[PDB]
RNA sequence: AAAACUUUCAACAACGGGGUUCUCGCAUCGAUGAAGAACGCAGCGAAAUGCGAUACGUAAUGUGAAUUGCAGAAUUCCGUGAAUCAUCGAAUUGCGCCCCUUGGUAUUCCAGGGGGCAUGCCUGUUUGAGCGUCAUUU
């Protein structure tokens, strides 16, 4: 239940609280490395929410971005690039959407090691990350390119 | 896997916020449609032409079966009558009458062509009518 009021302040109209809410709950990570996945798994239950609101799920994956993944963690990582592709379709199906999606690529980077999900899964996604790639923001490309060449590389596409 | 987060700047992007009345001066009117307005007008039209809210028009006169891209009226048609018809002096498309001349089987009926005729009133010419009055054996 404490969890649960603490990550329900992610979505909190204020910025700050919002941002206090992250810095503390990636503290508790840290703490206590075992509870990492019930808090990820609250985190997400609140990104996915229908009635989520931009703000919360924009916070909420800046948080789960900034997580700490060790090498024998791949349910965790397989459940944050999920999250995170889920949530890219989500808000794909502009500045605002621009941020959203520069978190989530850089989620997505992040987690793609440790991450042992097979290559047609990003397969789906390929073009759509190259759409970004001539996007308005080019910090949403950086990254864009970055995933395009680690899923090319693991996959042994043309190049 | 070096970025995020807060704050302040800075951009860039959203979001955001003719009438009516009063006063002043000037003096110039036309039955031939002024100045000004505007739907653009035709049953359905763009230009052309025509017109003015009576708006491809209204009235009057003439002609006589159309208009036409589509639709639709019809003209009781043997004529009071269409026509984006004509003339034009001011849908009423109102209400009419008769004469002259030729033909088609022609005494009936029909078809052409031409010509007048609205009414009222004044003057004068002509023609008649009245049991109105009257003369009428040089």
């Amino acid at each position: 239940n404490l969890l649960r009021l603490g990550v329900n302040k992610i979505g909190d109209i204020d910025s700050k609280v919002s941002s206090k809410a992250s810095y503390l709950l990636l503290k508790l990570e840290q703490a206590h490395p075992n509870m990492k996945s019930i808090v990820i798994d609250a985190i997400v239950d609140i990104a996915l929410r229908p009635n989520a609101d931009y703000h919360t799920t924009y916070y909420s994956v800046i948080t789960l971005n900034q997580t700490i993944l060790k090498r024998s963690e791949d349910s965790v990582a397989n459940k944050l690039v999920k999250t995170y592709f889920t949530l890219f379709e989500k808000f794909l199906i502009d500045e605002k959407n621009s941020k959203l999606f520069s978190a989530l690529l850089t989620g997505i980077n992040r987690a793609f090691p440790f991450a042992q999900i097979p290559a047609s899964v990003y397969e789906v996604h390929m073009e759509t990350l190259f759409k970004i790639t001539h996007s308005s923001n080019f910090n949403t490309s950086i990254q864009a390119l970055v995933l395009i060449n680690q899923v090319t590389v693991k996959a042994k596409l043309n190049s």
